[PDB]
DNA sequence: TTTTTTTTTTTTTTT
């Protein structure tokens, strides 16, 4: 075992044997740029440092001599071979081994050991693993000759990935397994990081694993540094090793040796060991010890082997490196100086391969051409492989390229492409070949195969074979090869960056330079975009230091600003002077501004060269180092060679390529054609148009079709979107009869059609409506919810690959329409993207951003989309120029409109005010008349058009047709024969295409729709507010569809459809299919299967917002499934549109409104389920409730407005206003009436409505009920109305339906369960089951007699309104019926004892005080899912604080984090609620939206989410008092029904809430009995059936209480009379799933997460003294509740702070700790003391910010260490930002949210003092008001006088809020200054009022004994006798508590 | 024998 150094110690160490074994084989493999070759050379260096001879086989053809030298290699003494064939390569190894003259041979890249046969055969064939069997034969031979020569052989090898293997790692080596075995060492080298000189990248942090070892232990690893231009940091390691082995001292940053300090920092420990090699050896050796006639026989057999190899293989087969002339680093200009500088070697190396990759439009091709220009500027010949089929000749010229002298190939196949490269290299006639897009090097097999055939990485193995071949022919031809490549992302990767190149890793390695070009910004002429600010990174470099970057400008139509750079570089290097704006050279002023420094160096090229060169000298760390008739002889022999192999025009000069020409078509928009620069869309290229839904994508598309068919070209349309209107297409000037149209099933199909249409060359222009609808086969056949991640994309990238070629050689223009989608979570630039991956982006020769920017108005009517289109990609002319115009609906682009404007701006048309003139002659007054005259004179229009074009374009235009229709109808029939009958046909004769429309159930709507209804086979979205009428309208189109014998399906994803109501809307309940799906996936898969059956005519989906993804449901509430919803929608749309159109099944989606937070443009209204829907929808509907329809008192109708916000069917934006009567629906005939009136079809003489003379009814109400009565007349009127106002009029059978219906039924049932889908009429879980509210009039107003089971109910209202109360009362009357209730006291303010006084079973009531809102809801979820709870209630959604918010600080902006939590919760809950028949009540608080000037600024918390899902929304309010004369005993209360899905809404309920009793149920009963004549009222007496029941309502109350028999009897008959929606082994299955859910919740969230109320110990009403007895008395509960929040407010000087301190005193008197937040900055310590406060023990904060203030509260609560915190003045809780507009409030509301929880579980009482600002209010918004369990109105009412001196504030304190006892009781006492509350003072008064103390005038007596004359003396005596005081105190307490 | 290609929003906030 003889070992050589590796040149890396840690490596030698990891090797175990101290190096690489002699006579053995070693493989080093690793990534491109890893350091394979480097390491190699370093073992060579340290072998030549020991007098051993090395040979190098640069099979890679990429060894840098000069570098080799910088690595310590003896260049002059190193043998070097650049062998042609691998065989050669190895035979050399063999002969060098056999000589025994070489000690170490290395082979740079076995991957480049190309077999003979492979090189002399083509690129593409099957010589498969010929490489390997060569390796295995070589190994076989070599090992023997190696050991008996003790010759060490190193193989460098590359990494390759074998497709589709998922065992461990798909990393492999080249040259088969052969090597692997024979190797005695295998080495995994890698670059792991950077070594940085701060800015400069100077080193490859490198790791090398021993993956095979026959020499010592394997797998030991070695980590070190490879400094570029030096090699391995040997001493670097030495250092570390010395450190680890205690040979070098490290005291912090200082490194010592034997006591003597060697350097501070590792960088200085390095440079000292370098300086002292004596010491280094000494350390090196001791480290090693610790961790591990002779030479003239050589040179005689050396030179005999030399000559042997030379004699077999040719002249310079092998030679010394130092004297290799073909080896030299020859560099070409890039056309960018800073680039040449960053390259280090001044350019791109000749004979090597260079890859340039970067984004679409980056400048890849551009840069390419610029190196071509500057190569042709030096008399070198260039070849171009436009595999991309998108090189602009004319542009090439503008870049300085010699078009006439530049070779150009547009190859069909990639193989072809490369074989051309090969033959051009082999000729040595081309100096530089470039390949535009390896990504377009489509393999033969792929082109001939279909789109969708998996040729997985066939591309790659082609590349790896090509590289193999090319590098050799490149170096011996000194031919530089540039590859342009595209960016693609590898899906699912979580490391580093998912950016990659095409054509596999192959390229990466072989490349001697790899270039990351990018567009980083704009270069602006102010308005015009003229330049791509561009950055190019050197990502691979074999030539000099990598990673140096180059930043410059690419001016369009000029190229790289070469001199631009020169300038800057001159500036930075002090070669050019810059004094402000002036640029000087050698004193002489060259230009003011960089723009003038540019144009002067351009003007003086003598000076430029002089500067260029000196710059180069200064910044290049790798400087440059019968003749031409031998070229053109082998040029034209290769030319003809390529021509003879591949066809006529396989290759030719650019200047004379006729298929190349930039031929352009009109867009149908002039300004667009102008912005395009080239006057239109390029033929044979691909164009992408993307933009918003309704933008005009499809429209524009058709308009280029029109103007193409206007020039006799044939167009094909791929309506992948399944939403093209034939009739409309016609109105756009399209030849419907002559336009090919495909509605393909699969995207593959779609594209294969494109392919076959291109290949025929018969179509001139194909357009594809929505790549976003190019659904892959696998996706359609698979389910919705199957992850086919970017299957779409790899389909696109394969399609592009194929199409571009067939497009250019067919001059067929391909337009792709695409949609916008957002990439979630991105914080840079704009989150706008396209579908179908980046693929498209690159291939496109034009990319178009169309948008709707405004309206075009005929005053009232919306008639036009003011439209803007940006050129975002341009390969044709200058990009980014924009085009603004008008799209009139039913006409298209106002072409002439533009013409006009353009004529105006260019002085071709005269404008004198309003008159437009041409050549003097007046053409029209107003633009509208300038329009209609140019329309009338097309001769003049052309004349103007052309001259405009001449003036504003910067790239002007430059047996035949029976060959088309012969290959047309052969392709037609081809497509028809592959894919079916009507796969493709002329538009004009498509019967499935027809715009078939259904009634909406609203005429004015059908009218506004323009086409008389909703289109069949299309998707319609209806969105709008909660209660708007979405579901309603839905059902009404269902009714009028079932009225025409069509079958409807309903997806009640919302879980809130009323069967009974559905019926009242005219829906056939028995015949209506209904699904309440669990998951959205389910929901959609149902849609899919219903569409696919073609058995349903119309499916509707109630709330996409409720299409909860599987993962979301199974996951928790609070798990971020960000837009998982969306990608589900976008997959669903993709699938559905196809199955919808071929089933003519109309799909309606109902969706909800949500706001996007933080947006300052337009309107923050949006839809759920992402943009997906928006596009696919053929109609989008904005429904709204705008007003009331009133029967005087009763609210009976939703005055309703519906906007058409999207329309693919007719003109959009027309609006429809009508009435939705509850329990009847839309008043269809209502409209009919109005419409008849407006159109003079019905007569109106005042109030009388007449028809044809005959009087039909007085009043609209009577015109209604008569048309209802005569449907004959109604139809007759309906139709004539329609004729008059529609600018888009209407245009064995059924046993095939019910056969595929019941097969789909059973299909859905079999996939998803029993009652997944069924007829409405027989759904038992659907039934409207109602619970009592505990308030009759409420149950009455509800219409359905109570709250619906399985639904969600929101009750909102003011603080103290009675929200919680009402809640409990429905709980009581639910537990009174044996139902189980759960309570989520998120508010942390439910009184157990009170709950009891309300009739609630405390012992049987589940109660949760959850920490987080997530928790809160997850509890709801688990309680619903158990089905064990019948009714859950949540006290304050406003207290459902999100985790993040709780853990985050108060003042952290979690903007509407609350909401997205709610919307996720709703999503989840409604389903689990209905299938558990569990009623969920949410209590919520009122908040105001600031700055709103409409209606009412009242809102709810937790976003709109709740609002929609709720089946009932309840506005409770306190309206007045119920008085026992003096005492306030009752909250006179009013509750509005603000949402109702259950019966008629808006009916109101007024009643009484007695405190300590609850709702006076019977109270209502009484009134109701009175109003309904069931109870007699003769004045004050109330009678029943004659018998007198009580005088006064108070006595009518207490008698019904006493006779519950009579009460039920009255109750029921009342109910019968006023409800317009009447009511419709068992319990041991409950308590079994109850206690399993109990334990479930307990096990997830902790011990006392949930428990019975009666046994909650943290719940207890624990009270503290206020320091004022009468106050404690008025409080009712004897003080302030612990764990709750209390607000005390009152006037300045009132005594707020005082009182505060007094509760503190009496808390510290009971050994509790108090904290004070003197936010007011005005607490007197000394005074605090005089009030009995322990100053030394009282915590005090004077916080700067309110946030601070609260965060302190939070942390004090959370510690549970403070018992009572007080905050002096919320009014002084100034928000941070306000030091640095109700910012105050949203801070309060966030604080409350957080605090209440931490307060109750800490039993920490929080007092807030607040100020006053009846117009009396508090600061810090309503937030406080609600959360407070007590609110206190303190006031100073008078003086307490010592005669003269004022000594006391006579003080009054009202209880204005109380959750603890009866409110409103008041407390009057004295606050003596310097003493505080006169405790005994009160005692006195109280004693007086309660007859415990005698008062005979002025004398106060106790038990007869006289205690003092005057209250002042009754005071000072009780002070003196505390025994007596306690005795009185206690008896008072007994009496009044 | 040698990769293949993205995927799609998310939800108010509070005198
Ligand atoms: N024919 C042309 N006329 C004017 N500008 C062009 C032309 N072709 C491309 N450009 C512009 O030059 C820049 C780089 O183009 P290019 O190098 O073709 O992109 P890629 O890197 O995708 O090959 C882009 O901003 C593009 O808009
Ligand atoms: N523990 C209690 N004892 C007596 N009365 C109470 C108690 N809690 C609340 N009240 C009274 O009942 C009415 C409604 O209280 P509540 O429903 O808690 O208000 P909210 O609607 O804010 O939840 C109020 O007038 C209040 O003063
Ligand atoms: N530093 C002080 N020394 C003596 N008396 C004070 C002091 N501060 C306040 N007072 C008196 O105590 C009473 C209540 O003060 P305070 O509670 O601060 O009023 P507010 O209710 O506005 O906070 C007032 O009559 C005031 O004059
Ligand atoms: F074509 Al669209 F929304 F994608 F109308
Ligand atoms: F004394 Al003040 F609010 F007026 F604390
Ligand atoms: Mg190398
Ligand atoms: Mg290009
Ligand atoms: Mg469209
Ligand atoms: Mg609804
Ligand atoms: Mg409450």
């Amino acid at each position: 075992v003889e070992t050589i150094s590796t040149g890396s110690l840690s490596l030698d160490i990891a090797l175990g044997a101290g190096g690489l074994p002699m006579g053995r084989i070693v493989e080093i493999y690793g990534p491109e740029s890893s350091g394979k070759t480097t390491l190699t050379l370093q073992v060579i260096a340290a072998a030549q440092r020991e007098g051993k001879t090395c040979a190098f086989i640069d099979a890679e053809h990429a060894l840098d001599p000069i570098y080799a030298r910088k690595l310590g290699v003896d260049i002059d003494n190193l043998l070097c071979s650049q062998p042609d064939t691998g065989e050669q390569a190895l035979e050399i190894c063999d002969a060098l081994a056999r000589s025994g003259a070489v000690d170490v041979i290395v082979v740079d890249s076995v991957a480049a050991l190309t077999p003979k046969a492979e090189i002399e055969g083509e690129i593409g064939d099957s010589h498969m693993g010929l490489a390997a069997r060569m390796m295995s034969q070589a190994m076989r031979k070599l090992a023997g000759n190696l050991k008996q020569s003790n010759t060490l052989l190193i193989f460098i090898n590359q990494i390759r990935m074998k497709i589709g293997v998922m065992f461990g790692n798909p990393e492999t080596t080249t040259g088969g397994n052969a090597l692997k075995f024979y190797a005695s060492v295998r080495l995994d080298i890698r670059r792991i990081g950077a070594v940085k000189e701060g800015e400069n990248v100077v080193g490859s942090e490198t790791r090398v694993k021993v993956v095979k070892n026959k020499i010592a232990a394997p797998f030991k690893q070695a980590e070190f540094q490879i400094l570029y231009g030096e090699g391995i940091n040997f001493y670097g390691e030495l250092v570390d090793l010395g450190v680890k082995e205690k040979l070098i001292e490290k005291a912090g940053a200082w490194y010592s040796y034997k006591g003597e300090k060697i350097g501070q920092g590792k960088a200085n420990a390095t440079a000292w060991l370098k300086d002292n090699p004596e010491t280094a050896k000494e350390i090196e050796k001791k480290v090693r010890e610790l961790l591990l006639a002779i030479d003239e026989n050589k040179q005689k057999a050396l030179a005999a082997a030399l000559g042997q190899i030379e004699k077999q293989f040719g002249k310079g087969s092998i030679m010394r490196l130092g004297e290799d002339r073909s080896m030299d680093v020859e560099t070409i200009s890039t056309g960018s100086l800073s680039l040449d500088i960053a390259l280090g070697a001044g350019g791109l190396p000749m004979g090597r391969i260079v890859e340039i990759y970067g984004p679409e439009s980056s400048g890849k091709t551009t840069l390419t051409l610029q190196v071509i220009a500057a190569a042709q500027r030096e008399g070198k010949t260039c070849a171009f492989i436009d595999a991309e089929h998108a090189l602009d000749p004319i542009y090439a010229r503008k870049l300085g390229v010699d078009i006439d002298n530049l070779l150009c190939s547009q190859p069909d196949t990639g193989e072809q492409a490369l074989e051309i490269c090969d033959a051009l290299a082999r000729s040595g006639a081309v100096d530089v070949i470039v390949v535009d897009s390896v990504a377009a090097l489509t393999p033969k097999a792929e082109i001939e195969g279909e789109i969708g055939d998996s040729h997985m990485g066939l591309a790659a193995r082609m590349m790896s074979q090509a590289m193999r071949k090319l590098a050799g022919n490149l170096k011996q031809s000194n031919t530089l090869l540039i590859f342009i490549n595209q960016i693609r992302m590898k899906i699912g990767v979580m490391f580093g960056n998912p950016e990659t190149t095409t054509g596999g890793n192959a390229l990466k390695f072989y490349a001697s330079v790899r270039l990351d070009i990018r567009r980083i910004g704009a270069v602006k002429e102010g308005e015009n975009v003229v330049g791509s600010e561009t950055r190019v990174k050197v990502v691979k470099n074999k030539i000099a230091a990598p990673f140096k970057q180059a930043e410059f400008q690419i001016l369009y139509g000029e190229g790289i600003n070469f001199y631009g750079e020169l300038v800057d570089l001159g500036v930075k290097e002090k070669l050019i002077e810059k004094a402000g704006a002036w640029y000087s050279y050698k004193g002489e002023k060259i230009g003011q501004g960089k723009a003038n420094a540019t144009a002067w160096l351009k003007d003086n090229p003598e000076t430029a060269k002089e500067i260029e060169k000196k710059v180069r000298e200064l910044l290049l760390s790798n400087p440059n180092s019968a003749i031409d008739e031998n070229k053109q002889k082998a040029l034209a022999a290769a030319l003809g060679q390529i021509e003879k192999q591949f066809g006529k025009g396989s290759i030719m000069r650019l200047g004379e390529d006729r298929s190349m020409d930039v031929e352009t078509i009109s867009t149908g928009s002039l300004s667009l054609d102008i912005a395009l620069g080239a006057g239109g869309l390029p033929m044979g290229r691909i164009v992408e148009i993307y933009g918003p839904e309704s933008s005009g994508k499809t429209t524009l598309t058709l308009q280029v079709i029109a103007a193409a068919q206007r020039e006799g070209k044939t167009c094909a349309f791929i309506d992948a979107e399944h939403a093209l209107d034939p009739i409309y297409a016609r109105k756009l000037g399209v030849d419907i009869d002559n336009l090919l149209c495909s509605q393909p099933d699969t995207g593959e199909q779609a594209l294969e059609i494109c392919d076959a249409l291109a290949r025929s060359g018969a179509v001139d222009v194909i357009v594809v409506d929505s790549v976003a609808a190019l659904t892959p086969k696998a996706e359609i056949e698979g389910e919705i919810g199957d992850s086919h991640m970017g299957l779409a994309a790899r389909m696109m990238s394969q399609a592009m690959r194929k199409l571009a070629g067939n497009l250019k050689q067919s001059n067929t223009l391909l337009i792709f329409i695409n949609q916008i989608r957002m990439k979630i979570g991105v914080m840079f630039g704009n989150p706008e993207t396209t579908t179908g991956g980046n693929a498209l982006k690159f291939y496109a020769s034009v990319r178009l951003d169309i948008r709707r920017i405004g309206a075009v108005k005929e005053g009232e009517n919306v008639v036009g989309s003011e439209t803007r289109v940006k050129v975002v990609k341009n390969k044709i002319a200058a990009p980014f120029k924009q085009a603004e115009f008008q799209i009139l609906y039913g006409e298209g682009i106002n072409f002439y409109g533009e013409l006009v404007d353009l004529g105006v701006k260019e002085k071709l048309i005269e404008k004198a005010g309003a008159w437009y003139s041409y050549k003097g002659e007046k053409i029209g007054q107003g633009k509208a008349n300038a329009t209609a005259w140019l329309k009338d004179n097309p001769e003049t229009a052309k004349e103007i058009e052309k001259k405009v074009r001449e003036l504003l374009l910067s790239n002007p235009n430059s047996a035949i047709d029976e060959n088309k229709q012969k290959a047309l109808a052969a392709a037609l029939g081809q497509i028809e024969k592959q894919f079916g009958k009507g796969s493709i046909m002329r538009l004009g004769e498509d019967r499935s295409m027809d715009v078939e429309t259904i009634s909406t159930g609203s005429l004015s709507l059908d009218i506004a729709l323009g086409a008389g209804g909703l289109p069949m086979g299309r998707i319609v979205e209806i969105y709008g507010p909660e209660s708007s009428g979405k579901t309603t309208l839905t059902l009404q189109v269902i009714a009028a569809a079932q009225r025409e014998g069509k079958t409807c399906a309903f997806i009640d994803a919302e879980h809130a459809l009323d069967p009974i109501y559905a019926r009242k809307l005219g829906v056939d309940i028995d015949n209506l299919l209904c699904s309440q799906p669990d998951t959205g996936e389910q929901a959609l898969e149902i849609c899919d299967a219903l569409a696919r059956s073609g058995a349903v005519d119309v499916i509707v989906v109630d709330s996409v917002a409720a299409l909860t993804p599987k993962a979301e449901i199974e996951g928790e509430i609070g798990d971020s499934h960000m837009g998982l919803a969306a990608r589900m929608m976008s997959q669903a749309m993709r699938k559905l549109a196809g199955n919808l159109k071929q089933s003519n099944t109309l799909l309606i989606f109902i969706n909800q409104i949500r706001m996007k937070i933080g947006v300052m443009f337009g309107n923050p209204e949006t839809t759920t389920g992402g943009n997906a829907l928006k596009f696919y929808a053929s109609v989008r509907l904005d429904i709204r409730r705008i007003g009331a329809v009133k029967e005087g008192e009763n609210v009976v109708g939703s005055e309703t407005r519906v906007k058409v916000v999207k329309n693919k069917i007719a003109a959009p934006f027309k609006q429809a206003e009508f009435q939705i009567l509850y329990g009847e629906g839309i008043n269809f005939y209502g409209e009919l009436v109005d419409l008849g009136v407006k159109e003079k079809l019905i007569e109106k003489a005042g109030a009388w409505y007449s028809y044809k003379g005959e009087k039909i009814g007085q009043g609209k109400a009577n015109a209604t009920a008569w048309l209802k009565d005569n449907p004959e007349t109604a139809k007759e009127i309906e139709k004539k109305v329609r004729e008059l106002l529609l600018s888009n009029p209407n245009s064995a059978i059924d046993e095939n339906k019910q056969k595929a219906l019941a097969a789909a039924l059973g299909q859905i049932e079999k996939q998803f369960g029993k009652g997944s889908i069924m007829r409405l009429g027989e759904d038992r879980s659907m039934d409207v089951e109602t619970i009592s509210t505990g308030s009759l009039s409420l149950d009455i107003a509800l219409g359905a007699g109570g709250l619906p089971m399985g639904r969600i109910v929101e009750i909102y209202g003011p603080e103290s309104s009675g929200k919680t109360t009402l809640t409990l009362q429905v709980i009581a009357a639910a537990q009174r019926e044996g139902k189980t209730c759960a309570f989520i006291d998120a508010e942390h303010a439910l009184d157990p004892i009170y709950a009891r006084k309300l009739g609630v079973d405390i012992d049987n009531l589940l109660c949760s005080q959850p920490d987080t809102g997530e928790q809160a809801l997850e509890i709801c979820d688990a309680l619903a899912r158990s089905g064990a709870v019948d009714v859950i209630v949540v006290d304050s959604v406003a207290a459902l604080t999100p985790k993040a918010e709780i853990e985050g600080e108060i003042g952290d902006s979690h903007m509407g984090l609350a909401a997205r939590m709610m919307s996720q919760a709703m999503r989840k809950l409604a389903g689990n609620l209905k299938q558990s028949n569990t009623l969920l009540i949410f209590i919520n608080q009122i908040r105001m939206k600031i700055g709103v000037m409409f209606g009412n600024p009242e809102t709810t918390t937790g976003g709109n989410a709740l609002k929609f899902y709720a089946s009932v929304r309840l506005d409770i309010r306190r309206i007045g008092a119920v008085k026992e004369g003096e005492n306030v005993v009752g909250s006179e209360t009013r509750v509005k029904v603000v949402k109702n899905k259950i019966a008629a809404p808006f009916k109101q309920a007024e009643f009484q809430i007695l405190y300590g009793e609850g709702i006076n149920f019977y109270g209502e009963l009484v009134d109701l009995g009175v109003k309904e004549k069931l109870i007699e009222k003769a004045g004050a007496w109330y009678s029943y059936k004659g018998e007198k029941i009580g005088q006064g309502k108070a006595n009518a109350t207490a008698w019904l209480k006493d006779n519950p028999e009579t009460a039920k009897e009255i109750e029921k008959k009342v109910r019968e009379l006023l409800l317009s929606n009447p009511n419709s082994a068992i319990d041991e299955n409950k308590q079994k799933a109850l206690a399993a859910a109990l334990g479930q919740i307990e096990k997830q969230f902790g011990k006392g997460s949930i428990m019975r109320l009666g046994e909650d110990r943290s719940m207890d009403v624990e009270t503290i003294s206020t320091g004022s007895l009468s106050l404690d008395i008025a409080l009712g509960a004897g003080g302030l509740p612990m764990g709750r929040i209390v607000e005390i407010y009152g006037p300045e000087s009132s005594g707020k702070t005082t009182l505060t301190l007094q509760v503190i005193a009496a808390a510290q008197r009971e050994g509790k700790t108090c904290a004070f937040i003197d936010a007011e900055h005005a607490l007197d310590p000394i005074y605090a003391r005089k009030l009995g406060v322990d100053i030394d023990n009282l915590l005090c904060s004077q916080p700067d910010t309110g946030e601070q203030a609260l965060e302190i509260c939070d942390a004090l609560a959370r510690s549970g260490a403070v018992d009572v915190i007080v905050v002096d003045s919320v009014a002084a809780l100034t928000p941070k930002a306000e030091i640095e507009m109700g910012l105050a409030a949203r801070m309060m509301s966030q604080a409350m949210r957080k605090l209440a929880g931490n307060l109750k579980q800490s039993n920490t009482l929080l007092i807030f003092i607040n100020q006053i600002r009846n117009p009396e209010t508090t600061t810090g918004g309503n937030a406080l008001k609600f959360y407070a369990s007590v609110r206190l109105d303190i006031r100073r009412i008078g003086a307490v006088k010592e005669g003269e001196n004022v000594v006391g504030s006579e003080t009054r304190v009202k209880v204005v809020k109380n959750k603890i006892a009866a409110p409103f009781k008041q407390a009057e006492f004295q606050i003596l200054y310097g003493e505080g509350i006169n405790f005994y003072g009160e005692l006195v008064d109280l004693g007086v009022k309660e007859k415990l103390i005698e008062k005979a005038g002025a004398w106060y007596s106790y038990k007869g004994e006289k205690i003092g004359q005057g209250k002042a003396n009754a005071t000072a005596w009780l002070k003196d006798n505390p025994e007596t005081a306690k005795e009185i105190e206690k008896k008072v307490r007994e009496l009044l508590l």
